Order: C-alpha cells, then structure tokens, then sequence
C-alpha cells in the first residue's frame, strides 16, 4: 500500500526547531547566571566551603554540557527534515 | 563599591535562585516534551521513534541537573540557618 502521508509542514517543524534552539540558549543563560551567584561567594567565607559549592556547581555544568548539544541536535535534525520536505 | 558580605539573607537569596532555576528547568523539559508529543501521528513512526529517543536523552540529562540544583539550594539554606542560630 501507498506510503502513509506526512501531515506536518516544514514551517511547523521549523517552529519546533526554534523552540529547541531557544531552550538551549535559555539553559546556557541560566547556568551562566547561577555561576555568577557562586562566583560572588568566593572570599566571603572559608576556601573549603567555597570549594564544596564550586564542585557541586561544576557537576550541574557537566549535566548541562550533556543537555545542550542534545537539544541543538534535535533542533538541527528538525530543520534538516523541514528542508527536505520543502525542497 | 564593596564586595557584598555574606549573611543568611544573601545565602537564602542565592538558594532561591537555585530552587527557581530547578523549577524553570522542569517547565522547559515539560514544554519540549509537549512539542515531541505533538509530532506523534504527524509523520512516519520510525521518524517519531528517532526523535523520541533523542529527546529521552535530553530528559535524562535534565533529571541529573535538577536534583543537583536542589542540592545546592539545600546546602546554602543549611548554612544560612547555621549563621542565624550562631555575620
């Protein structure tokens, strides 16, 4: 039987791709603000305390460094399909 | 201008930033999951499966990130409480 037709438009795929790209940017911005917060505590208490918080925060950075490229990959895969559908 | 001295109020402010960030992160992954869900039945199953698999990867990174932020919030609050009970 005939292959089952596509209902999604390239424009809609591109809108969702935009949501993923923008989410990735928001995520990076968020971690940047939080990093500023941790930075601000340095020198205002014991170095050992600051080190504990820096280490915890770096863990969150590492998780975000996994997350962001996945979102960007999804965004780009969506755009690649929209382009293929359109042309 | 002087560097801002640490107080329980400062630690609570920063703890709140981490807590709010966790909530914003949960909201983001929820919205993106909604987007992936909306593609169901709109194109081929193999295509949907691919994007679902990629998305689940991002969700898993997020499920690591969020508790790390909540941990930092808790640790900051712990210290704020210690300062109040003993800047």
């Amino acid at each position: 039987n005939a292959m089952a037709e596509i209902k999604i438009t390239p424009e809609e795929l591109e809108r969702i791709a935009g949501n993923f790209k923008n989410a990735a940017g928001e995520a990076q911005s968020q971690i940047n603000r939080l990093e500023g917060d941790i930075n601000s505590l340095e020198g205002q208490w014991a170095g050992a305390t600051q080190a504990k918080f820096r280490a915890e925060f770096i863990q969150s950075k590492q998780a975000m460094q996994q997350y962001i490229p996945i979102l960007e990959g999804i965004s780009t895969d969506l755009k690649r399909i929209a382009d293929k559908f359109r042309n």
